[PDB]
């Protein structure tokens, strides 16, 4: 019995009670207090495109960045008339500026060192508009980790029931969490599989750093969609 | 990290809510309308001995059968005492007599046919003293299965987590579930293994005829420890 996973993850999250609308609005609103005329938005990471559907909303004129196809391919049967582009946050050239470039759900957090959090921040620099502005939701910090973090829920959305369970350890300055989904479709079956993923633990400053050197200002703020904050940037 | 398979059960049974101490002490109480001075008795495939530890503060006298060695080897652990055997609930021999035989849980589900049904009732009738009683917990009847159905329960004991789920469909005349558990310990590890069961759904007349054919006259009382009922019989 075969389940799709971006599926799996995305009925997931959407039972587990994860608004990206609101998310998407609230980002919206950050974009427009440091950028009042904002009027295109790029996604770099955008998975399936949940936020992106609402961006597009918001702004119009938006586009999508991600690495990986699958993502892709969902994010386009979602959104078959958004612009779409394979690529690695570190280094894309898309030929256009936006008024804002946005990184949601930790995804930056899948770079490895700061030489790479620093150049994906420096691309991210380099589509902005003058007088734009950056948000990164990055993936915990250091001092904010909480090692050996077990997280376990059910959700049943769709006559589709979920059950997920993730458990993390810091492995070096990474977080290793493996994740193990269980999928049951009454009188069609039931499925399991597992994910491992390894998030970079950077330190604030290192973040900051980042956009200190693509010649961004930037201010941390606590909170954001998931605790972990949001670093908002703009030419300095 | 690795997970002992029947102290998961265990715990996720626990942490579910079902109560062995009640449910045994109600099975002793059944036992007692019907041979009210009863004396002994033997729990047929006991599993890891959770009822037959409250049986033995019940009525002292007790033994446990089981066809599992593993089963055995956790009922041995739990209770180092306790007169265990190995073999199959069809056509065991122990030599001796019970006031009282039980078989709790829906375990004689897993005979396949009416005949092991009845030479498994026949004998626990053999193993019963006069003015004895047994109790059957069966599993579900073919009129009361409900087809399609899927759990999904997080249970935490102990500091670790279970999540398990199992969708049960119609096979023939059994039901056929497959039971998918995951489990983790905050700083050691997470664990999925699955299982699949084969139970036999029996008519309530099947389940009759068999104690019939064992010389006893039967009665079966609606709702139970399991909400599957129970089947007691005296010798007719
Ligand atoms: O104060 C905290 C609380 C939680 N965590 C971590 O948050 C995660 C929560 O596990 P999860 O599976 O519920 O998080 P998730 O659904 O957000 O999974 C991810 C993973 C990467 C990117 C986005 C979502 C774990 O890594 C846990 O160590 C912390 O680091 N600090
Ligand atoms: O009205 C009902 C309600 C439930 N069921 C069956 O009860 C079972 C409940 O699933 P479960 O995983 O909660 O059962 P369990 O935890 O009691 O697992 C078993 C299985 C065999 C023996 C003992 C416990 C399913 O097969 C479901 O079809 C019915 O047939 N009819
Ligand atoms: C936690 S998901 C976030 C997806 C989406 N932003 C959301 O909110 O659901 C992380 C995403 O980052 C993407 N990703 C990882 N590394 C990348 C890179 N170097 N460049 C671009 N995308 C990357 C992954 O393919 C994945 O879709
Ligand atoms: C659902 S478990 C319930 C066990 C226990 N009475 C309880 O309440 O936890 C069913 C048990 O039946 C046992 N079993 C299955 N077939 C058997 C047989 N032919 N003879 C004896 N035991 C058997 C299995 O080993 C298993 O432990």
């Amino acid at each position: 019995y075969e389940v799709d996973h971006a599926d799996v993850y995305d009925l997931f999250y959407l039972g587990r009670g994860k608004d990206y609308a609101a998310e998407a609005s609230d980002i919206a609103d950050l974009v427009r207090s440091r950028t009042p005329e904002a009027s295109s938005l790029l996604d770099v990471a955008c998975g399936t495109g949940t936020h992106l559907e609402h961006f597009t909303k918001e702004f119009g004129d938006t586009a999508g960045l991600e690495l990986s196809e699958d993502m892709l391919t969902h994010a386009r049967k979602r959104l078959p008339d958004a612009t779409l582009h394979q690529g690695d946050m570190r280094d894309f050239r898309l030929g256009r500026k936006f008024s804002a470039v946005v990184s949601m759900f930790s995804s930056v957090g899948y770079l490895k060192t700061t030489e790479e959090l620093g150049a994906a921040v420096a691309s991210f620099a380099e589509h902005l508009e003058p007088g734009g502005v950056v948000v990164v939701e990055p993936w915990w910090f250091p001092e904010t980790f909480a090692d050996g973090w077990v997280s376990a829920d059910v959700v049943r959305r769709d006559g589709r029931t979920v059950a997920r369970v993730s458990h993390s350890v810091r492995e070096g300055n990474a977080t290793r969490m493996e994740v193990h989904f269980t999928v049951a479709d009454p009188g069609k079956g039931v499925r399991h599989f597992s994910d491992v993923h390894l998030i970079t633990l950077f330190h604030q400053a290192e973040y900051e750093a980042a956009f200190t050197a693509a010649g961004l200002r930037v201010e941390y703020l606590e909170g954001g969609p998931s605790g972990r904050g949001l670093f908002v940037g703009v030419p300095a």
